[PDB]
């Protein structure tokens, strides 16, 4: 009874955090505290904390009279949608979040518990670099971090939450996990800052302009989303937890479907220019195509000439690459092979089928690309495709010429279906430069040998590239009605559900780096 | 390069003598947070038998991304000429003794005082070793036999890697 | 070099401990230092060390004063013989060898190193209980040491040295271990010290009295071998780990035997009494049959009327159980089936295969091994040799009766051979009791009951008890000439050497406790 007062005591001090003060300067800043974003992640009354009352041991340099409750990270488990996730977040009160010895076992601990649970993985990021009181055996904490997202890999759905400011190697743990969000102003990452950067480069620059957001979201590829409050960021991970299965045991949790799965889709035949010159927002294409027009977009805002997204066809999770000719003409660079190669190997460890629309005319030509190595970039989407084993559909829409119809899924290399729209142009493309040596007679009896070429590259194009020319050699399965897409893409990826494929016997393979 | 040897069941010796990450927009924009990560994934991941010596400096994320202890090195080393901490003693005593070197007749002193007691508990030669960050201190002279010795004793090491299709390394 | 001088220095003054009285107090109790005893048990030069300079980072009750390099624990590997051995050695002369949280951090860390190698463990201990100045954060290090001795059981060898004093949970760690050697006078084991004893039951007791080597040995059990001092000691280890394999994955090491296969037994003739009554020493069959008449015994001190010992047939290891007439007449008791179901379950565990000895006249019979549970403590050795897959041959050179007959490796529970000597008795018991119950009815009835008795029994031991009634029945596979013991069995040996036998599906069977 004295016990049971002292308890409510110590807890109530352990939940407030060390002093009200650092509770304000956390809110002037415009950011939640770790408690009230834990409330937002987690269904109402779910959350079990561990260690709550964990305390430091480290001395000197004035540690002994600073040993606040949690030493300044709150893990535990609750709920999203009735399903059980693991949670840690930095309290950025408690030593501005940085990590020392006993909250880095905190941490090692939590992350256990949800591999061995089979359960995902959120980390609600504020506090980045070691105690600089405790040294480097603090430091050395991050390595037990970067060990079990490495073993969590693949295995467990791993969602990082940007919330604050996020400086040196700490980065790299949102950078092993599956999904970084990002909240604009409040939110920064990079692993040198910017008062190093000035006294070493020279350059001058805001923390913002290094590494906020909009930078990650939309230069780096390090985001996978962006947010302009914590509210709408941490309801979007409870949205994204709803796609995913808990671990890579399971399929993606199926939901009811009103939406018909016979239901034609006519507004295709506008939304799509015969004319191949002209652009479309493929997103149009998409919203006709899935449940109830509802898509996830991961990456949206970098390497726009791809798209990558998370829908449902029949109440079935679906990802879904799509070329976007409104954005660099739907070429594939760098960025677009990069964000791709990322979407498709997620998908593929958590058992999401994959659907890939085409309208690609060829890769980004220039020096920048080469010299900074769309060789060894191009291939990780193509790697990612052929190690793939969930479930693979490829639909031409317009334009799949040369390497890239083979990269983005073609049946060579292992799509289990290859659809074709009747505007399909699916080509080698490099008739225009073969026509010299091919007809080189034709060409050299002349009388206009510019017209007789462009005449003998239509004729070579009328038999080899016609429309019915990939289906009647078997490089496609079907030539469709747009206006059937969902029916057919619903059936394929029913017929599919049941597919197991086997992986080579090794520890890994070595994909491009 | 570590994942290639991994893969073919050869050994890896990792020499540290690195300062940290290069700083800039450049290198930021470009994304080095998810390049770094490749390395540091492909170490973690990692089942051959792995040795670390640091010659000289290591310091902060770079310390642990070289196949640190911490990411799972089945032996670390370190030369007499070690220098393995997360920052410099000048950055770190000047945030920690901030209010004694703003007070004080002499700043330029307190500083220079407070500079050498953070040097002498957290930043010597001998910290790691006493803390087990690493294994030894050596002779540098006999870094090749304390290798081939290492790597004698961890030849018939066996690791188990995770259930699953593959990983996911940052692209 | 200032800097390699200053190394030098520092080594010197780690090799060296704290201070140099401490030495000379450590040979003063007729105890060697801890890098000696490495020095006895390693091959010349072999011995490589890690975290020699480790230092403690506790703060209570005056340890910020004493930080000795080492802690009290010296952790590495060398070779014994060319094959890799890891070690970890207490120093007495660092806080009496207890175990403090950094001193445990080295001994998980090099047990770790072990099981990640397959090679055995010895320790070499010297070192009593927690350091009480350090308190639950240093006895919760035993925990480590506990789960890893566990996880390491059959799968690595594990041979606990005995140096000096072991009080309290730290005793648990050797009792898990496979074999525990203990030197008189110098080492004690208990897990409530005299001082506490004293104080609570009232019993007065030295600490020799309590868990001596002697106690060890020849009453609790807990002490496979005792020696004078730790020269033999540390020989007799090395001698162990030639006769083992490094771990579960290999078979003990074969060496060159010069001693022929062919007949040498004739001995065995005088040796082994046609008269069932009178006893001799089965040791000394076991060296007439074995490579050189050389035997390592385990437990010899303890329930000496079974004898466990390991020896080598054709250059060949082999784990030998028999029956010693010497001693309580060769009744299995509690004792020696607790002593023969460990020492089978090692052989198992380690590919070693097994021949059983059989001259039992049955159980001993009480009050006292009826009541301490004879009933579950002889299940064990039952459970034991169903259980084990190494080849086993059993011979049975004089009696067999009834369930010991049966628990001693009878083709009945699954050895690959069973074999007789011309001098067996196989039965359900002794001629006496049979006739007994048989004819109860005829011997109460009748004239001179005391003579037809007589007359039953003669034709019972004639009739149902001659040398060939079980080789008969097919309960043993051949009767053999004992002078052929040797040959017979290294040729069953070889045949059997290629056995492979499945385990059941299960975490761990439930074997009796």
């Amino acid at each position: 009874r004295k016990q049971l007062d002292e308890l409510l005591d110590i807890k109530e001090s352990a939940r407030g955090g060390p002093d009200p003060d650092a509770t304000r300067r956390q809110h002037d800043k415009g950011k939640l505290t770790a408690r009230e974003r834990i409330e937002l992640l987690l269904d109402k009354d779910s959350f079990q904390e561990i260690e709550q009352l964990r305390r430091h041991r480290a001395t000197g340099f004035g540690l002994e009279a600073k040993k606040p409750y949690t030493d300044g990270v709150i893990t535990g488990w609750g709920t999203v949608h009735g399903r059980t996730v693991f949670v840690y977040a930095h309290d950025f009160r408690i030593f501005g979040g940085a990590l020392g010895e006993a909250h880095a076992q905190k941490i090692h601990k939590l992350m256990d518990m949800a591999i061995a649970a089979g359960a995902p993985l959120v980390s609600l990021n504020d506090g980045a670099g070691a105690r600089i009181q405790e040294g480097v055996t603090a430091l050395a904490g991050y390595g037990g971090i970067f060990q079990r997202n490495t073993r969590a890999s693949g295995v467990i759905p791993q969602i990082s939450v940007m919330l604050g400011p996020c400086a040196g190697g700490a980065a790299y743990s949102p950078a092993l996990t599956d999904f970084v969000f990002m909240v604009r102003g409040t939110s920064q990452m990079f692993i040198t800052g910017p008062d190093v950067v000035r006294a070493v480069t020279g350059e001058e620059i805001g923390q913002e302009g290094l590494g906020g957001a909009d930078v990650h979201s939309r230069t780096s590829g390090v985001a996978h989303f962006a947010y302009d409050d914590e509210e709408t960021c941490l309801e979007e991970v409870r949205f994204l937890l709803s796609m995913l299965p808990a671990n890579n045991r399971e399929s993606a949790p199926a939901v009811p479907c009103d939406d018909p799965a016979d239901r034609r889709g006519q507004a295709l035949y506008d939304l799509v220019p015969a004319d191949g010159n002209r652009p479309y927002d493929m997103r149009a294409v998409i919203e006709e195509i899935v449940d109830d027009g509802t898509h996830l977009e991961v990456h949206e805002r970098w390497a726009t000439n791809v798209i990558c997204t998370l829908a449902r066809l029949d109440g079935k999770v679906v990802g879904i690459v799509a070329n976007q000719p409104q954005s660099l003409a739907g070429v594939l660079d760098i960025a677009a092979s990069e964000k791709a190669a990322s979407f498709v190997q997620t998908c593929d460890s958590f058992n999401i089928p994959l659907v890939t629309l085409l309208d690609v005319p060829g890769f980004l030509p220039g020096v920048d690309q080469e010299h900074n190595g769309i060789i060894r970039h191009g291939a990780k989407l193509l790697y990612a495709y052929c190690n793939a084993t969930v479930p693979r559909i490829s639909l031409v829409l317009r334009k799949a010429y040369g390497g890239a119809y083979i990269v983005m899924d073609s049946r060579s290399i292992g799509a289990d279906l290859a659809l074709a729209w009747p505007t399909n142009e699916i080509a080698v493309m490099g008739a225009e430069g073969a026509a010299g040596v091919i007809f080189r007679r034709d060409i050299n009896a002349a009388d206009d040998p510019e017209a007789v070429r462009r005449q003998r590259v239509e004729e070579y194009k009328a038999e080899l590239m016609h429309p019915y020319y990939a289906a009647e050699r078997g490089l496609v399965d079907d030539v469709i009605d747009p206006a059937d897409t969902r029916e057919v893409l619903i059936r394929g990826l029913a017929m599919l559900r049941t597919k197991h494929a086997d992986l080579p016997m090794r520890k890994h393979g070595n994909p491009p780096q």
